[PDB]
């Protein structure tokens, strides 16, 4: 399914709540940062374009790649701000939990047992 509905303002309403930095003052999520991400990730991850899935199972599925491929290439401010966009995204939205910064998300994401190490 591709477009605007219901989970999907949503989606960006959640998480624009959420810090992208160490402290939140005056830089929180937006929908400009959200698309440079998860579409910086997805043809990253060598998948087409039109991929706007909604499922906890496509986010989480769609992290691990990143986060295999993360490593094999390195730690990038690039890769790590889209790694922890399609996580905070996927929990503000796939699971509409907002949380306080994008580190407390991914870490939580992986915490959990999500991010495994395939």
């Amino acid at each position: 399914g591709n477009g605007q509905g219901r989970d999907w303002k949503m989606a960006i309403k959640r998480c624009s709540n959420v810090a992208v930095g160490v402290g939140g003052k005056s830089k929180k999520f937006g929908e400009g940062n959200f698309r440079w991400a998860i579409r910086m990730a997805n043809v990253s991850t060598g998948r087409e374009p039109g991929d706007i899935p909604e499922t906890l199972d496509q986010l989480r599925l769609v992290i691990c790649d990143l986060q295999e491929r993360r490593e094999k290439f390195g730690s990038s401010k690039e890769i790590d701000m889209a790694i922890v966009t399609l996580k905070v995204f996927a929990v503000a939205g796939l699971l509409n939990m907002t949380v306080s910064t994008a580190a407390a998300a991914e870490n939580m994401y992986s915490q959990m047992g999500l991010d495994t190490r395939p």
